């Protein structure tokens, strides 16, 4: 599996300083493999480790008893259910690399996915709109003849993914793959009109995991409700469900971030931490003013706010109104992760987005052409580390943009550093919404846009929303009459996710040529 590695030289350094173990990451779950503490709840269901290590076992052997090989690829989508972590851990011990797509994902993000990876194996669930009958499946499975498996959750047929969770592997041996090549691939927030994959390799995903841990201080105590979407990497790694696993604590499922589902949640099994986004931030606080008890958030010690910037003045609220610890994350799927500390100044957890968990993690601010500024000044995030990726997968071309020639990638993000080294997110340059958390790469919405037959020009920008931060909306030059709602409609065909659909949709006589720094004016 072809990826970008680090320079001879870095590699060694990274081994000499211990990030880089050459452990694989089943061992996150493995290590715990005769214990009988609850790893995973999920509603009424409570995994053990021990139950957990055994069904990725009985998985992984019963995908390889239908010829599921070292090396290939996979496609998974599951949504905060435990058989997402038991399919990862299984896919580990295979060494097959899986993409993990959100629930949330349609036909055009499937597609891309698989077109990009060749998956040998597909595994979704029925209850998702896609899966629940066989036409879309049909077609998918031709259009993607890589495929030779599929299972699927919440079926009874002869695809059932339970079954072979079920079934005790007789005489199983695990094959990871090496730990300096790609485990996985994780997503891109996009930049560009088609998706990007990260390739992780177990060395350096490991260990974001592990010094996530140290930092977050997470135990066999820790309660870690997982309610975002799972498979993203801040509820995957940092510290997320498998720094909860490494950990031997446990994680509670929730299928989202709403207050009625998740106070709930965090009473009855005395969660102490947990993820959000920004605006499920506002939304919990907004529910305890309309009435709901504080008493119920009693547990919870530590809340790590993350995935778009969260304002001083909604930090200040959380140990106020909720009583826990805030910590600030400020990550990305290529690599760099910053973290408030739990000993840091209020001053810093409420005005900054931390500062890196690796100390060789090498984060300097560029100007528009590539040169340092110093600190206090406005720029762009340059960075390179023992866990920030070197290439996004099979992108020549994406690649040669996004990196500097001694290997700094650039993240796209406007920041500035403090004298005392935190960094503090000032804006943006990459074309990206970021709305509430989530990312929608504009130009990848434009080029759905222009091939409707009305639009001529198109136009994707984000606009000021005070519970999302960000909302989107489409800018267009018509032929013809347009509502918003037939836009809608049109690019629900085309297959993308619901959060990817504007907000807004405005038809104009004119845009200037697409010039958007222009258009903002
Ligand atoms: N592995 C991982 C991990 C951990 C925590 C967050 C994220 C994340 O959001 N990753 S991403 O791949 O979806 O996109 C990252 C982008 O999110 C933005 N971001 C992210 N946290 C902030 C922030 N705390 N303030 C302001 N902008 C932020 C920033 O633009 C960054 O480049 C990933």
């Amino acid at each position: 599996i072809p990826f970008t590695r680090w320079p001879e030289e870095f590699a060694r350094r990274y081994r000499e300083k211990g990030y880089w173990q050459d452990l694989p990451l089943t061992d996150i779950l493995t290590r715990h493999a005769a214990s009988d503490s609850i790893a995973v709840i999920d509603g009424e269901r409570q995994l053990s480790y021990r139950e957990l290590n055994q069904a990725a076992d009985n998985l992984a052997c019963s995908l390889r008893r239908q010829g599921i090989k070292p090396g290939e690829t996979a496609l998974v989508q599951l949504g905060n259910v435990a058989e997402l972590y038991i399919t990862f851990f299984a896919l580990l011990k295979l060494g097959v690399a899986p993409v993990l797509a959100l629930f949330s994902h349609q036909r055009s993000e499937l597609n891309a996915y698989a077109s990009q990876i060749e998956p040998a194996l597909l595994i979704a669930d029925r209850q998702h709109a896609l899966f629940s009958g066989d036409d879309f499946l049909n077609t998918f499975v031709t259009e993607h003849s890589s495929i030779r498996v599929v299972q699927l959750l919440n079926d009874s047929g002869e695809h059932n993914l339970q079954d072979a969770i079920n079934h005790p592997a007789e005489d199983f041996t695990a094959t990871p793959s090496p730990a300096d090549e790609v485990a996985y691939f994780q997503l891109s927030g996009g930049t560009t009109g088609t998706p990007k994959l990260i390739p992780r390799t177990h060395n350096d995903y490991y260990y974001s995991v592990r010094r996530s841990v140290e930092i977050c201080q997470f135990t066999q105590q820790t309660r870690y409700l997982c309610a975002i979407p799972a498979a993203h990497g801040y509820a995957m790694s940092s510290p997320g469900s498998l720094g909860v696993f490494l950990a031997g604590g446990t994680v509670v499922l929730a299928a989202d971030p709403s207050a009625t589902l998740c106070f709930p949640l965090i009473e009855k099994h005395q969660v102490n931490v947990t993820a959000l986004v920004p605006p499920a931030v506002s939304l919990w606080l907004q529910a305890l003013i309309e009435g709901e008890s504080r008493a119920q958030l009693a547990s919870l010690k530590l809340l790590q706010v993350g995935g778009a910037r969260l304002s001083a003045t909604l930090a200040a609220r959380i140990p106020a109104e909720i009583g826990c610890q805030l910590q600030q994350v400020f990550g990305m799927a290529e690599g760099l992760v910053n973290y408030t500390r739990l000993d840091d100044s209020a001053e810093k957890i409420i005005h900054t987005q931390g500062y890196p968990m690796c100390p060789d993690d090498e984060v300097w601010v560029a100007d528009a052409e590539g040169n340092p500024l110093p600190q206090g000044e406005v720029g762009r995030l340059m960075t390179r580390g023992p866990y920030t990726f070197r290439g996004y997968y099979k992108s020549p071309q994406h690649n040669a943009s996004a990196f500097d020639a001694n290997g700094f990638y650039c993240s796209g993000d406007l920041i500035s550093i403090d004298p005392e080294g935190y960094i503090t997110v000032q804006g943006r340059e990459k074309d990206q919404i970021n709305r509430g958390g989530e990312k929608i790469a504009a130009e990848e919405i434009e080029n759905l846009l222009l091939r409707h037959p009305a639009v001529i020009y198109a136009a994707l920008v984000s606009m000021e929303d005070e519970l999302m931060g960000e909302k989107s909306c489409a800018y267009l030059v018509v032929k013809e009459p347009l509502r918003a709602v037939q836009v809608r409609r049109f690019l629900r065909e085309q297959g993308i996710a619901e959060f990817k659909l504007p907000d807004r949709v405005e038809c104009v006589d004119s845009l200037p040529l697409v010039d958007k720094k222009q258009l903002r004016q």
